[PDB]
């Protein structure tokens, strides 16, 4: 049967939840709460006017289709989902819960030992392995979207400077993109927990590219053979004049294993960047790879992100979703 909901305003947004999430506090509109179920402090976040038009209402389709579908040691899980309305005609609030997260990536590193190192970034990596299969890409992977206990147990989420850990061929806007700019992004992370500073501390981004290029060099004869248009050829070597850094001296001081996999992770060409899974065996991981326990997901199904539809047809989509919705255990 459907629980009873009760009301409340907090920071001039109004609230209505099941009883059974006490104590809202806030910290978008997120509370962190009291699950009196299960005993454990949550996160309920409100989406905000989520039909209020087509593109809103396709974001929070996507949302909730995403968060479903996510079911990972690594990656942020959906524990319930609900709104206040008792029909899909009165349906117009969606409120999401999620585990609270004490600390992200950067509170915690406010120095790591290599082992630190070692098990965060065999995390990441085994979180993208997972919604990589799935043909889901990040994007905007970067310390605040990394969720980190005191434990140094990692999750990945998206709360939506991204700029610092972008993939190069998304800022020069190369033709294709894969999976692996989430690769890059790791990368970036990696070398600054070594080495306590931002990598490519790109002022735009085109201080951001010559910072880049002149780490992992101009591209190769293989890259540019892919690179359609003249300009963008020329543009790119434009870019690349500052004199050349090199690997073995940024990163003086790390695991030589270390400085090995950010060799293949910081690779111009996209077709030659290591993937998640590849990375999971590489030896840097030796003391945590295990094959038997680095999954891949469910297929997901994403027909849905090609479609050009009407409010109310992403509107009845997400509240079927919503009924449909099974908790976990
Ligand atoms: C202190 N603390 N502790 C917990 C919380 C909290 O807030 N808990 C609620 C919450 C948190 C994160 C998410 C979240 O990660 N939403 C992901 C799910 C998909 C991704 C896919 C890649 C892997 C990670 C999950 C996603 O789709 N995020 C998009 C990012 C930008 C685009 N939008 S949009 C669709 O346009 O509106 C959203 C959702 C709800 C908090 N503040």
């Amino acid at each position: 049967e459907r629980p009873t909901f009760y009301r409340q305003e907090l920071n001039k947004t109004i609230w209505e939840v099941p009883e059974r999430y006490q104590n809202l506090s806030p910290v978008g509109s997120v509370c962190a709460a009291f699950d009196t179920k299960t005993g454990h402090r949550v996160a309920v976040k409100k989406l905000s006017r989520p039909f209020q038009s087509i593109i809103h209402a396709k974001r929070t389709y996507r949302e909730l289709r995403l968060l479903k579908h996510m079911k990972h040691e690594n990656v942020i899980g959906l524990l319930d989902v609900f709104t206040p309305a008792r029909s899909l005609e009165e349906f117009n609030d969606v409120y999401l819960v999620t585990h609270l997260m004490g600390a992200d990536l950067n509170n915690i590193v406010k120095k790591l030992t290599d082992d630190h190192v070692q098990f965060l970034i065999y995390q990441i990596l085994r979180g993208l392995k997972y919604i990589h299969s799935a043909d889901i890409i990040h994007r905007d992977l970067k310390p605040s979207n990394l969720a980190v206990n005191e434990d140094c147990e990692l999750k990945i989420l998206d709360f939506g400077a991204t700029r610092w850990y972008r993939a190069p061929e998304i800022m020069l806007n190369w033709m294709h993109y894969n999976q692996t700019v989430d690769i890059w992004s790791v990368g970036c992370i990696m070398a600054e927990l070594l080495t306590g500073r931002t990598l490519f501390p790109g002022t735009d981004h085109i201080d951001q590219l010559k910072l880049i290029l002149r780490l992992v060099g101009t591209p190769g004869a293989e890259l540019l053979k892919k690179i359609s248009s003249e300009s963008a050829r020329n543009y790119i070597q434009s870019l690349a004049q500052m004199p050349k850094m090199n690997f073995a001296n940024v990163f003086i001081g790390a695991n030589p294993l270390a400085v090995d996999l950010l060799e293949k992770m910081l690779v111009l060409d996209s077709d030659k960047r290591i993937t998640a899974a590849q990375a999971l065996a590489h030896a840097y991981f030796a003391q945590y790879h295990d094959p038997d326990d680095e999954p891949v997901a469910d297929p997901y199904d994403q027909s849905f992100e090609s479609r050009d539809l009407l409010i109310d047809e992403w509107k009845s989509l997400t509240y079927d979703e919503v009924i449909s919705f099974v908790p976990p255990p």
